[PDB]
C-alpha cells in the first residue's frame, strides 16, 4: 500500500502528506489509508485551484497550520469576509468566499451535512467529490466549469481503479466508514 502511494502521487504531494501526518502524530507507514486519503485531498485541491483564471484561488491546504491561519486572517481583514472557525481549503477572489473540498467514499449528501454543521457558516462554500463521479455544492453552485470538474472526477476514478487493481479499494472504502 505504501509503495502504491509513493509511485501514484508526485513527490511534492507525497512529502506534504507525510508532514501533515506526523503533525497529527500519525505514522505514514502504519496508517497508509489515511496516507492515501491526504495525498488525494491534496491533489484534488491543486487541480481545483488550477481551474480558475491565474490569480483566482488562494491555496490554504498544504501550507503549515500557523501560516495558513495567517493567510485567512489577511483575507478576512481585507475583503470584510467573516472569519471561519475551522481551516478551509481555498478562497475564491471571484466569488468572494472560502471553499472546503472533501473527497469521500460514502454519499455526497452524507459527507456534506457532516461538514456544514461542523463549520456553521452562512458564508463558507462547500464542495464534495466522490470516487463515483458525483458532486454536491452549497446552493448547487459548483464554482468551476464542467470541463475542470470532470477532470478531477475522471482522475479520482483512475486512483479508485488503480487501488482495486491491487485489492486495496475495499480496505480503503471500509476505513472511512470505520472512522465516522
Ligand atoms: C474525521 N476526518 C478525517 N479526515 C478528515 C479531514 N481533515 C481535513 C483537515 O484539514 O485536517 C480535511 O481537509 C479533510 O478533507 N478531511 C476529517
Ligand atoms: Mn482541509
Ligand atoms: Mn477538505
Amino acid at each position: 500500500m505504501e509503495d502504491f502511494v509513493r509511485q501514484c502521487f508526485n513527490p511534492m504531494i507525497v512529502e506534504l502528506a507525510e508532514k501533515a501526518m506526523k503533525e497529527y502524530g500519525e505514522d505514514p507507514k502504519i496508517e497508509t489509508n489515511k496516507f492515501a486519503a491526504i495525498c488525494t485531498h491534496l491533489e484534488v485541491c491543486f487541480m481545483y485551484s488550477d481551474g480558475g483564471s491565474k490569480h483566482r484561488f488562494e491555496i490554504i491546504e498544504g501550507r503549515d497550520r500557523t501560516m495558513a491561519w495567517t493567510v485567512v486572517n489577511s483575507i478576512c481583514n481585507t475583503t470584510g469576509v467573516e472569519k471561519p472557525k475551522f481551516l478551509p481549503d481555498l478562497y475564491d477572489y471571484k466569488e468572494n468566499r472560502f471553499i472546503e473540498i472533501g473527497v469521500t467514499r460514502r454519499e455526497v449528501h452524507t459527507y456534506y451535512l457532516e461538514k456544514a454543521n461542523k463549520i456553521k457558516s452562512e458564508e463558507t462554500h462547500i464542495h464534495i467529490f466522490s470516487f463515483t463521479g458525483e458532486e454536491m455544492a452549497t446552493k448547487a453552485d459548483y464554482t468551476l466549469d464542467e470541463e475542470s470538474r470532470a477532470r478531477i472526477k475522471t482522475r479520482l476514478f483512475t486512483i479508485r481503479q488503480e487501488m482495486a487493481s491491487r485489492g486495496l479499494w475495499d480496505s480503503f472504502r471500509q476505513s472511512e466508514r470505520a472512522a465516522a
